[PDB]
């Protein structure tokens, strides 16, 4: 049910980087990865936590819907896309950290904790600040655990309303053409070593869906584009996308 | 306001064709079109009717969700992609008429009539066969009446459940980008003259959404690609998309 395929290491070697790509064929119920040990290694989720965060905030009424505007607080920060107004969809696309830090503060630690235990999310530990634990706190999740989380989301089986799950899957939209749809979330763990980049989500085809979760060492922000590029190369190699 | 911009007719005559593009700017509550009379002329919706027909089917339980499979009945039809199993997503993408004819027969004339009345859809007239009235019966809808119908859909304001409207808006997904999202439905009125091609939906930007409804004369299926091509050129002229 899980098969190791180190063909894909060649895609990490070229860009002088290392990491893990994990695919899951949903129809056949079979998993593939270049490195099953790192596949089960738990790191900080970083901005991939915006997926469970969105669900909790929506199911609790902190966020009314995907159209609610969240005004910029006036403190100009070092990423240009952060210094403007945002809704749920744009706050996710640009990983607007302070928007989600406000969601977290209003969710509170007690309710945040019960929801992560309900979601089966990683080690389910929110040690640290409630508004930064996914960046520098105790939470840990492996790539396989990301897949398990994403499958429950895809099947509307997480312990939230169907409406919350449909909104977040709508917000996860990244790319779509006549061949496929990609719903995913990027992540850049920047505050605690090892600095790693994430990309987790799934590829919707006509007659299948392929879940993926990847992470890789990211010692510099100049390598962030590799997260999508390397994962697409693996998808191309396994004829999943043209 | 409404404003007529005949500049766009260049795009129609460069391909020896004739049609109307209707644009609605949601944030500014202002509309635009190259031909105001044709914008309010009502044609057969053809397969753009798959939008209301999906909503009704989902809301009534004829279709339980978007994963439910409608298996091929074995009759080999002229369009290759019709001769296979489908779900709601792929049936909509490939305008699989026989799957939607089955929905119409299970909905029946009475409930279908009542729903279009509540939807305020076009002339609300299902005269003709219960499973082909949108292709050769008495139903008619204008391009602006399409905008008005899509606007309620986008805002979850139709009489059907929020769940129905969110599922259909998912199935409408056509193209998604770092710059925009397009939810739309294609149509081709082939049975009653004049043969026309449709494209209706909207373009989601970061802070705005542009609704559009277009139709054009279509004597032959060879020119169906001009629907999207001409609409995108208009979107490029108005600097909505890059
Ligand atoms: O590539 S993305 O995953 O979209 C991405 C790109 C940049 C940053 C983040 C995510 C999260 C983050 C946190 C911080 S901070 O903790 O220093 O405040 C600084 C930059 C970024
Ligand atoms: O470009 S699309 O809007 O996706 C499109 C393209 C072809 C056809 C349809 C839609 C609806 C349709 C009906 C018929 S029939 O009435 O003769 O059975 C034949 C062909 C087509
Ligand atoms: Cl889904
Ligand atoms: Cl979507
Ligand atoms: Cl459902
Ligand atoms: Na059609």
């Amino acid at each position: 049910m899980w098969q190791e395929n180190k063909s894909w290491n060649a895609h990490f070697t070229e860009h002088k980087s290392q990491g893990v790509v994990v695919l899951w064929n949903e129809n056949k119920q079979q998993g593939f990865t270049n490195n099953l040990k790192r596949a089960n290694q738990a790191f900080l989720p970083a901005s991939t936590f915006k997926i469970p965060n969105s669900l909790i905030a929506l199911d609790l009424g902190v966020v009314k819907d995907e159209h609610q505007v969240f005004k910029w607080d006036g403190q100009t920060r070092d990423i240009a896309t952060w210094n403007r107004d945002h809704n749920l969809i744009t706050a996710m696309k640009y990983s607007v950290v302070p928007v989600y830090q406000e969601f977290a503060r209003q969710i509170g630690e007690a309710r945040m904790s019960k929801m992560l235990h309900a979601f089966d999310y990683g080690n389910e530990d929110i040690s640290g600040n409630v508004d930064s634990f996914w960046l520098d706190g105790g939470i840990r999740i492996s790539a396989t655990e990301q897949i398990s989380f994403l499958r429950k989301l895809y099947h509307n089986k997480l312990h939230v309303s169907e409406r919350s799950q449909r909104i977040v899957k709508q917000a996860m939209l990244t790319e779509a053409n006549g061949d496929y749809i990609i719903r995913a979330k990027t992540g850049y763990s920047t505050r605690i070593e090892p600095k790693i980049g994430w990309w987790v989500g799934w590829v919707e085809l006509d007659d299948n869906v392929w879940f993926f979760a990847m992470n890789m060492d990211m010692p510099t922000s100049d390598g962030l584009g590799l997260r999508q590029a390397i994962t697409k190369e693996v998808l191309k190699q396994e004829k999943i996308i043209p």
